């Protein structure tokens, strides 16, 4: 699970954007993440789960490359 | 962490007794659980960290035991 202070990636819309998350928490078997999206407006931030997020690792910043170069 | 369901030990003073999760939370990068101990009233039903619980595993109920042994 990603931890308060992590720095990931977040699809919004199809596209991978870097993003912090803000706060971590469980309920019911399920994480949520309260993130903000790096260099947006705050308005922005919001919960999301899993399936929204990536570690910032280099295998996954090569997927948001992929996505940029097939537009 | 343990789970909905999961029978565990927990203390109720300074004894172990078999308890089962009711619920289980994380916020602020820690676990709290909703526990009702076996055989007691519902009244005792209480949220707990985990330092008040132990995984049900043979060592620990050998540490319910000794603690028996030696009140």
């Amino acid at each position: 699970s990603f931890k308060e202070g992590e720095r990931v990636l977040a699809y919004h819309g199809p596209l991978l954007y870097e993003a912090k998350v803000q706060k971590s928490e469980n309920k019911e078997d399920e994480w949520r993440y309260h993130v903000h999206y790096l260099g947006w407006s705050k308005s922005w931030d919001e919960w999301v789960t899993n399936d929204r997020l990536l570690k910032l690792t280099d295998e996954n910043i090569r997927k948001q490359q992929e996505l940029e170069k097939s537009q």
